[PDB]
């Protein structure tokens, strides 16, 4: 327990060393009093979500709309004193927020709760603390038991704690309302209004006289206007406010494409010195809701362009984090965004802090439910004794920021209906009324959908909340944009939630059929903008809701920004954890309909061509063109694939915007596919070219490339990087369907803080070093340290070339300063006798993020460096700096002969890859055709093991392979007919006559009234046991599935579950591969289990109630093999064609020191009866090489390790 570091500064951060344990095993004891031990506790930095930490849970409570993340009882220590600087004045405990719930003890005793999860509070803390100089002990518990959202929220301290120690007499918590009364009529004579209204609070023992010294800052840092107040009493123990009314001259206004602001300091002076300062960014600006006219910034008519952000961060958790959040809005902003609508929560100060620097409007909601709870464990549960409070404090802390525009009440509260609800509604208004005054009220009602296509006839009490706030918000309700609005002329109206589609990034299924909350096999959602909820709509048609209709201010489209939880068209599958609704996925890849939104929303011009150019060969694929230009001809290898365009259609009161006859926002074609570069070129009216876009085929993968949105971070501890990596074809084109797992490696002055890539359906946990790619794409994140120098981030797929890049970290103070921070290295693979190429410029990095390419001189390099297979540095000097430039060539190609291996039948030619994998004795993987030996079917009869020849297209040497044998030849079909044979005839544990058991494979299937063919074990008493289906051939070939169509009736039910088991002809035995689906009634069924030997295949069936019989209709199975044999494990291993000294089967590794510079040794390996073993000789110096065993068909294995290292140089 450190001391506080405090060095004269107002607000003292307290995020550093403090201790968890979340609870397991029950309630821990003892936990809330300085006595406690807790040095086996963790230490953590205190901006902390524990339950992304946490893997994915299939049984959690918080099921499918908290993400499958646990949260619990989790407690949080700091042991901490105070220095001697801080003794004499007042202390006060500051959370920006803790989750649900939470008991703040402090040395032993209770400091207070707080059930709101994401408002700030604050405790009294400095009669408290120990002023011996002895050690004090804060205690936070957290209780977030589980089904208390329908989102994720995280759990635990998720942001920001600080301490602020001020004088006696200082001014108050959030004692400073600034604001600009009247600046409409005031502008128009080039001056702002500003008064200044601050609260001085005097915690001394006696009264004093007060005098105040409030000054305005302008944004560069000079003087704008300074004005002292006259001295007046300030009572003991009481809040005293004072007031002040001063001019700007030529003001700034803050808007959304100039966020100017100003800086007030306030300096509380008693007895001539200053006693306390306090600064508070404020704006001028004045915005206007008019029932007629919309939204008007200034005197600027606009549209509230706006997304519908929830609070959590993606890979990093509910963790709230400055640079990740600035991110996001950049994003969105980027999108052609105007405002956010903060989801059903107040933001975080980092999100209105970006909000004002971004230039973004802000609508804070207080409450997602009333009283009237939606989970169990919600805030509606204390919503009867704290609303005041909270809504107060949310107006309180977001008062003074420009960004801001409305305060939302409520959002589909389902009490809005009752008169409890209006009475309610309005103690809401009047309590954000009695703080700020100057922005509207505002609620968002769904239950005005009604049909969705006329316009519903609105509920009394729902009207009445309508005419007590002062903004109305419609979701999911566009039929009654207008209707309300001739119906009710003095409604402000907008859209508070539209367009709820589903989509997934790189997907595009079902390109021609438009789906409404439908499930799919694949666990994903269409990009092609076919895909949304019942209740919701097309981006497009939303879009055209809003656009024609001049008084709705705008709309906000839903969830903006993927978050976890609530996958609402996959209800309850289980791999579905994360939400399909935003525009930009989880780890802010933009999908599609990004671009679609900068098309209709963005001014400048632009074209993107969405679908990707990997497919099969002459069949007809939907492409689309989101662009705004007026014109876009598709030019395939060259060739023009036609012209599409646009009408400059206008509104009705003289908007103009561009639109197709059909009354489509968006050009299309359908081409049919063919291998090359598909480019569209958007040309103007005049037909100038104004934007270019592209899709060109992938190749097989080839490495993975890294790429780092910024370049230069921060050294303060908390700046994050964002890293993306994607798969790549050797040109250098993404691969659009790679899945490869990456595993990322960060060493230097920084950690991983966490992965992602944007899959909806994956279960992987966030927190590690390996993800998965999803459409090509992969992110990693990593967050700099207080050291300054430099993070070097390393990626690796296995198959695939690495890559490497540097982030640079520089101090805070450096970070206003033009100094050099460094210079990037160079990554080069070349082959044998290749020279490498070295850029005649690079890129210098400063410490401001910025600068681009300098002269660099590059010494000379050896023929012998690269006339050889191997790797080494060169190295270089620029001209701007004396730091010496890099420069890394791999050097590898053909050395040796590729090993590879296989199986298969007798009389069928294995499955042998037409590009062979080009593995060298190098570490290199390059992949080429191969065209191997027409193997003869007399050696695949024949009984053992021979090798085959396989021919490498242009390469020096030729390849080779092994094969082995099994059973008989078969043609690629299953089945035409069977004449007659004595396998059909089905056998079971128990059949009623009546339903005799061979209709399971007459064929002719009996769901409807034909005539009745189906097996069932109905008795006059129960059979809750269960039954068994056999079934027998003698074939010697393949088997994929096991089809199941089900009977039911008053008597049978369907089966509970189906067990799958094979027979060998000695015993039974377990398949692989089940895959059986969910249960259902009256439908069709298939399991997917593999091949594998089924003289007889038997599956188990017991009812899916108890009491109920079973039956069945048909069951299919096709086939039948033997096993390989009982093969043993390995045999011999050598190294060199020695014996490898140390080689124990009872040990891990095996470890070799060669004489320091000897080559690499080779390595060869054996299993009895040629049992199949990986084999991979070493191929690099450091590291160590692996191999493994496969043996029988059940779990035997075993792996082998060999550690060639050398000895000392």
């Amino acid at each position: 327990g450190n001391s506080v570091s405090y060095d004269g500064e107002r607000r003292v951060n307290f995020n550093e060393n403090w201790r968890f344990q979340r609870e397991t095993n029950g309630s821990i004891a003892g936990a809330q009093n300085p006595g406690f031990d807790d040095s086996s506790w963790r230490k953590l930095n205190l901006p902390h979500d524990w339950s992304i930490e946490l893997d994915f849970n299939k049984n959690s409570l918080a099921t499918h709309e908290g993400g499958y993340l646990d949260g619990g009882i989790g407690w949080y220590r700091k042991t901490f004193t105070i220095p001697e600087s801080m003794k004499g004045k007042r202390i006060s405990l500051d959370f920006d927020g803790v989750y649900m719930n939470s008991t703040t003890y402090l040395n032993g005793e209770v400091l207070g709760t707080y059930p709101f999860g994401y408002n700030a509070f604050s405790y009294d803390i400095s009669d408290k603390l120990y002023k011996d100089g002895r050690a004090n002990v804060l205690v936070v518990k957290v209780n977030n038991t589980q089904p208390s959202s329908r989102w994720y929220s995280g759990s635990g301290i998720y942001r920001n704690v600080y301490l602020t120690v001020t004088d006696p007499i200082h001014v108050a918590r959030y004692g400073t309302f600034v604001t600009t009364p009247n600046l409409e009529k005031s502008i128009k004579e080039d001056r702002a209004d500003v008064n200044i209204k601050t609260k001085i609070s005097n915690d001394a023992a006696e009264a004093k006289q007060v005098k105040i010294k409030s000054t305005i800052y302008d944004g560069a840092g000079n003087t704008v206007q300074t004005v002292e107040t006259e001295e007046k009493t300030a009572a003991a123990g009481t809040v005293t406010p004072f007031e002040q009314n001063t001019v700007i001259k030529q003001p700034k206004l803050w808007s959304i494409d100039k966020p100017y602001r100003y800086n007030l300091v306030t300096e509380v002076i008693v007895g001539g010195q200053t006693v306390d300062t306090y600064e508070t960014k404020f704006g001028v600006r004045y915005f206007k809701f008019d029932e007629n006219e919309g939204f008007s910034l200034n005197g600027e008519y606009m549209k509230l362009h706006g997304v519908s952000m929830h609070h959590d961060l993606g890979a990093l958790g509910a963790a709230t984090n400055a640079r990740g959040v600035e991110r996001q809005m950049q994003i969105m902003k980027d999108m052609g965004v105007n405002a956010i609508r903060v989801t059903h929560n107040p933001a975080s100060p980092e999100l209105l802090e970006a909000a004002n620097k971004l230039g973004l409007f802000i609508i804070e909601e207080a409450f997602d439910s009333w009283a009237q709870s939606k989970k169990p464990y919600d805030y509606g549960r204390f919503f009867n004794a704290w609303a005041e409070h909270d809504i107060k404090e949310m107006v309180d802390r977001g008062k003074n920021e420009p960004a801001i525009i409305m305060w939302s009440i409520g959002n589909e509260i389902y009490d809005t209906t009752n008169a409890a609800g209006v009475e309610t509604a309005r103690n809401l208004v009047g309590w954000v009324k009695e703080i700020d005054t100057t922005r509207p009220t505002t609620i968002g009602e769904d239950k005005t959908r009604g049909d969705k296509v006329n316009v519903t006839p609105i509920n009394s009490y729902i009207k009445e909340i309508f005419n007590i706030v002062d903004v109305v918000g419609l979701n999911y309700s566009e039929n009654n944009y207008d209707g309300y609005h001739k119906q009710n002329p003095s409604w402000k109206l907008y859209g508070s939630e539209t367009s709820s589609a589903t989509r997934s990034r790189g997907v595009y299924t079902h390109p021609y059929q438009y789906n409404q909350s439908t499930k799919y096999a694949d666990l994903q959602q269409s990009s092609y903008d076919n895909d949304y909820v019942g209740w919701g709509r097309t981006a497009e048609d939303a879009w055209k809701y809003d656009r024609d209709l001049k008084h709705i201010a705008g709309q906000f489209i839903w969830t903006g920004f993927d978050y976890i939880g609530e996958p609402t068209p996959y209800y309850n599958s289980y791999p579905a954890k994360s939400s399909y609704f935003g525009a930009v996925d989880t780890a802010g890849f933009p999908k599609d309909i990004f671009y679609y939104y900068q098309s209709q929303w963005k001014k400048e011009p632009m074209v993107h061509l969405l679908p990707h150019w990997n497919w099969k060969e002459g069949e007809k694929v939907r492409v689309l063109a989101y662009t705004n230009a007026s014109k876009v001809e598709l030019v395939l290898n060259g060739e023009s694939l036609g012209e599409k365009n646009y009408d400059n259609k206008q509104t009705s009161w003289g908007a103009p915007y561009k639109e197709t006859k059909d009354g489509k926002t968006y050009l299309e074609w359908a081409v049919p596919f063919k291998p090359g570069k598909l480019e569209a070129v958007a040309k103007d009216e005049n037909g100038k070219v104004i934007a270019r876009d592209q899709v060109v085929t992938a190749g097989e993968p080839a490495s993975v490339r890294l790429t780092a949105d910024r370049k230069v971070v921060k050294a303060d501890g908390t700046d994050l990087s964002f890293i993306t990596a994607d798969i790549v074809d050797s040109k250098g084109i993404v691969v659009p369907d790679a899945d490869h797992l990456i595993t990322f490696n960060v060493t230097g002055q920084g950690e991983l803080a966490g992965v992602d890539n944007g899959n909806a359906s994956s279960v992987e946990r966030y927190k590690d070093n390996k993800r998965k790619a999803f459409s090509g794409k992969a992110l990693a994140i990593v967050q700099s340290s207080k050291l300054s120098g430099k993070i070097t981030v390393h990626a690796s797929v296995a198959g695939l070339s690495s890559d490497s890049t540097s982030v640079f970290t520089v101090t805070p103070a450096d970070h206003d300063k033009k100094i050099v921070a460094g210079i990037d290295d160079v990554n080069l693979t070349v082959d044998v006798n290749e020279a490498p190429k070295l850029p005649s410029e690079i890129k210098v990095y400063y410490s401001d993020e910025s600068a681009a390419a300098k002269n660099v001189t590059w010494d000379e390099v050896d023929p012998k460096q690269y006339s050889t297979v191997g790797e080494f540095t060169v190295e270089g000097s620029v001209e701007g700096t004396s730091l010496k430039a890099k420069a890394f060539v791999i050097v590898k190609g053909i050395v040796a002969v590729k090993p590879y291996s296989t199986a298969t039948k007798v009389g069928v030619q294995p499955v042998l890859p037409e590009k062979a994998t080009l593995l060298y004795s190098d570490g290199t993987t390059k992949g080429a055709t191969v065209t191997w030996d027409e193997i003869p079917e007399d050696k695949l009869a024949k009984e053992g093991r021979f090798t085959v020849e396989g021919s490498v297209e242009g390469t020096d040497l030729k390849a080779n392979v092994y094969v082995r044998v099994t059973n008989e030849v078969k043609s690629v079909n299953i089945m035409l007919q069977e004449q007659g044979s004595a396998y059909p005839k089905l056998e079971a544990t128990f059949t009623n006559p009546a339903d005799n058991l061979q209709h399971l494979n007459d064929g002719i299937k009996s769901y409807t009234n034909n005539p009745v063919n189906r097996w069932t074990n109905w008795t006059r008493t129960p059979r809750d046991a269960g039954d068994s289906i056999t079934v027998n051939f003698g074939k010697k070939h393949v088997i994929n599935n096991l089809d199941l169509f089900v009977f039911t009736d008053s008597g049978t039910v369907v089966p509970e579950k189906a067990e799958v088991q094979y027979w060998d002809g000695t015993a039974w035995k377990d398949v692989e591969n089940l895959t059986q689906p969910s249960p259902y009634v009256v439908e069709k069924n298939e399991l997917t289990f593999d091949a594998v030997a089924t003289e007889k295949l038997k599956f188990h069936l017991t009812p899916s109630v108890k009491g109920k019989f079973l039956a069945l209709t048909e069951a299919e199975v096709y086939a039948d093999q033997i096993v390989m044999g009982e093969t043993a494990k390995l045999q011999s291993i050598t190294v060199n064609g020695k014996a490898l000294e140390g080689f124990d089967h009872a040990k891990k590794n095996y470890e070799l020191v060669l004489p320091y510079g000897s080559e690499l040794p080779k390595i060869e390996a054996a299993a009895a009866d040629n049992a199949t073993v990986t084999i991979l000789p070493a191929f690099s110096y450091p590291g160590t090489a692996k191999l493994f065993v496969t043996s029988e068909d059940g779990k035997v294995t075993t792996e082998y390790s060999i550690g060639v290292s050398t000895e000392e140089p």
